[PDB]
Formats: structure tokens, C-alpha cells, sequence
């Protein structure tokens, strides 16, 4: 309800937009993605972030974009180059970086 979290709101709806397949929406567990969890020591998602958001733990967009490219940086470090999560993960972090430096 702060204006942070107001602006964050605005950036995480248009971020999603995004993503449509929602491959991005909520944590990648072990049974979609085998081994995961020992591969990835801080996992991040959008749901995640919303949660975040919504418990006022941001509070600079620094600190979101922060989470947005950890989000990112998870699915290039597990996933091979030639897959669709490496290649949308590359796309959105700079549509990202561009939306939250206009
Ligand atoms: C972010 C990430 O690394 C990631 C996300 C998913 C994922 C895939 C689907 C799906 O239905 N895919 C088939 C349509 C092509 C649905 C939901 C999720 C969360 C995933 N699956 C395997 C390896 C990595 N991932």
C-alpha cells in the first residue's frame, strides 16, 4: 500500500505479462525440474515476489530488480542454452532491466 510497494505492484503485473506460459509464476520444485534443489541454493519466483511485496520486505526497486535478476540468473545456471526457459529467462531479464531504468 506504500509507494513502493505500488510501484513494485505495476512492475511485477507487467513483468508477468511476459512470461504467459507462467513458467516463471511459482517455484520450480524437484518434480518439474529433477535435481533442482541441490543445483539452486536460493530459488526465486514471482509468486515469491508478490509474497515479498505484500509483506513490505522491499524496499528500494534496487532490492526487487535484485530478486527479478536472481530469478533470471536460476533458470540460465540450471537450464542449457538451446532450452525455452534459458532463452525466456534471457529475454525478460532485459525487458526487465529496461522497464525498471525508464
Ligand atoms: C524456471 C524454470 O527453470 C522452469 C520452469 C518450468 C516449468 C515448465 C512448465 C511446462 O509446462 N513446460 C512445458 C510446456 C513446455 C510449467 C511450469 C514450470 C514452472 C521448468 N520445467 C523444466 C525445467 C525448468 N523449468
Amino acid at each position: 500500500s506504500t509507494p513502493i510497494q505500488q510501484l513494485l505492484e505495476h512492475f511485477l503485473r507487467q513483468l508477468q505479462r511476459k512470461d504467459p506460459h507462467g513458467f516463471f509464476a511459482f517455484p520450480v520444485t524437484d518434480a518439474i525440474a529433477p535435481g533442482y534443489s541441490m543445483i539452486i541454493k536460493h530459488p526465486m519466483d514471482f509468486g515469491t515476489m508478490k509474497d515479498k511485496i505484500v509483506a513490505n520486505e522491499y524496499k528500494s526497486v534496487t532490492e526487487f530488480k535484485a530478486d527479478f535478476k536472481l530469478m533470471c540468473d536460476n533458470a540460465m545456471t540450471y537450464n542449457r542454452p538451446d532450452t525455452v526457459y534459458y532463452k525466456l529467462a534471457k529475454k525478460i531479464l532485459h525487458a526487465g532491466f529496461k522497464m525498471m531504468s525508464k
